[PDB]
């Protein structure tokens, strides 16, 4: 027993809700928020703009200092860093950035980081302003995460769209 609270049950280990996910990390404070990430962990807009300005820009100090001591990520890769006020910690995850190229091929190796983690507060990665389908994102989320995941979609006309879509 978790407390999370309003998802939908898409199947054993997948849950989904129309939701902030800043608002939702405050409330819940989970073990681990996932951050929709780039390689440079410059935390400018969509998911990573909005949780950084929740921190207060701690998240972007403290992963500046990442970069300058081990360089960037690799599209599909990850790293651990602090929660800061929102959780015990987050997640940094890259999903390919389909307006910069990127091969979705990526998108299953990104999303393998979350069985790495026993449960999780995530948005769909590559969604959003990283130009991929939500519709794809989300079956390859089910197809490839083991762990408990606890998806927040912030648009709620796109939840509606991959709840009656879900097969
Ligand atoms: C891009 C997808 O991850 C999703 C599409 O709606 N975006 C979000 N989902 C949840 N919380 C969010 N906070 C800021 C953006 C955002
Ligand atoms: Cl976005």
């Amino acid at each position: 027993v978790n407390s999370f609270s309003g998802y939908l049950k898409l199947t054993d280990n997948v849950y989904i809700k129309n939701a902030d996910i800043v608002e939702e990390a405050k409330k819940v404070k989970p073990t681990v928020v996932v951050n929709a990430a780039n390689v440079y962990l410059k935390h400018g807009g969509g998911v990573a703009g909005a949780l950084n300005k929740a921190t207060n820009n701690a998240m972007q100090v403290e992963s500046d200092d990442y970069i300058a001591t081990n360089g960037p990520l690799k599209v599909g890769g990850s790293c651990v860093l602090s929660g800061h006020n929102l959780a015990k910690h987050c997640l940094h995850v890259v999903g390919p950035n389909v307006n910069k190229g990127e091969d979705i091929q990526l998108l299953k190796s990104a999303y393998e980081n979350f069985n790495q983690h026993e449960v999780l507060l995530a948005p769909l990665l590559s969604a959003g302003i990283f130009g991929a389908d939500p519709i794809h994102s989300l079956r390859v989320c089910v197809d490839t995460v083991r762990t408990n995941v606890y998806l927040a979609v912030f648009d709620k006309n796109l939840y509606d769209k991959l709840v009656s879509s879900f097969l």
